[PDB]
């Protein structure tokens, strides 16, 4: 089997992607944030604390005749951005662009985050990083593709971002004509349960490419990218009046400034961020003060090629026996 599902921008920033994901039966469909750092599939819900709903669409377990509660079972998860939700779990099936899983653990919020209150966009995440992550207590259940993955016709799924437009999530197949050139694989560590890559070296604009080794994590879910101080300094460097602002709380610009790329390595091949998709615009309402969209690692414990990242290229999650990743320009 396969699925393809288009992922949609919730603001004109990418701040985070959507894509529609059926519940239940009849089907509820929900949007939910992809999310390749993160293992749990969670929702809004008929049993989310009223004064957290602000817009979402909830799904409601009653209303499907295919839910059934999964007994004792609950989950907590808390996210890097000081996000978090928690509730029980039900099994239901869950469609995903075509592609069925049959009892696949709905992990039902009872509370979320006032940061999840405030994004009407957003219904939910489904994760897609390893089942090993997987907050589900007292029985750790599995993801989406974990539960699909023998089904699929191979076992991998594919991330298409868009910049300032749709893109597409594939499971079960590569699309050959959503790339240029050649995908390069490179070799994931799971050992911290992500999709966790080396990457080799970096360029600013036009300037000579710095061989050296980047170990980080290939994040859906994370809107920006964030790298060592060193190689983030070197990029804002070349921007004309940027600089770190504790107070908004990273490097900022000025909005009347051009941006250079970025270009990562991947094995001998590069992936070219074009200087727009580093804007993040205002930090506040007609502020000429802009927000870049590469940030310092140095807080976080780990390096994080997040939206900014991934949307250059076409990056294949390889989840054969030994996991790798794959990028190509596109």
């Amino acid at each position: 089997s396969t699925g393809s599902a288009t992922t949609t921008p919730i603001d004109s920033l990418d701040d985070a992607y959507i894509t529609p994901v059926q519940i239940g039966t009849p089907a509820q469909t929900l949007n939910l944030d992809f999310d390749t750092g993160s293992s749990d599939l969670w929702v809004f819900s008929s049993e989310t604390t009223a004064s957290e709903v602000d817009g979402q669409t909830i799904y409601t377990p009653s209303k499907s005749t295919t839910a059934k509660l999964l007994s004792g079972a609950t989950w907590s998860i808390s996210y890097g951005d000081g996000s978090s939700s928690s509730g029980d779990v039900y099994t239901d099936t869950v469609s995903v662009g075509g592609l069925t899983v049959t009892g696949q653990a709905v992990e039902s919020a009872k509370k979320v985050s006032s940061s999840f209150t405030e994004d009407s966009t957003i219904d939910g995440l489904l994760g897609l990083a390893f089942s090993t992550l997987n907050t589900v207590s007292p029985t750790q259940q599995k993801t989406f593709f974990d539960n699909a993955k023998a089904s699929l016709d191979s076992p991998v799924f594919t991330a298409d971002l868009g910049y300032h437009a749709p893109g597409t999530y594939n499971f079960g197949f590569i699309d050959t004509t959503a790339y240029t050139g050649s995908i390069t694989y490179t070799a994931v560590s799971t050992k911290q349960g992500f999709w966790e890559w080396t990457s080799t070296g970096y360029a600013v604009g036009s300037g000579t490419f710095k061989s050296t080794s980047i170990d980080g994590i290939a994040d859906t879910g994370t809107t920006l990218l964030y790298l060592p101080a060193t190689v983030v300094s070197a990029y804002w460097a070349q921007v004309s009046g940027a600089k770190s602002s504790s107070s908004v709380g990273g490097y900022v610009f000025p909005c009347s400034a051009t941006l250079p790329s970025f270009t990562f390595g991947v094995g001998s091949a590069r992936i070219v961020i074009p200087g727009d998709y580093i804007d993040f615009g205002p930090i506040s309402t007609g502020s000429s003060s802009c927000f870049g969209g590469i940030q310092s690692s140095a807080g976080i414990g780990i390096n994080i090629f997040g939206d900014v990242a991934l949307k250059a290229a076409f990056v294949v999650f390889n989840g054969a026996t030994t996991p790798t990743l794959g990028f190509a320009s596109k």
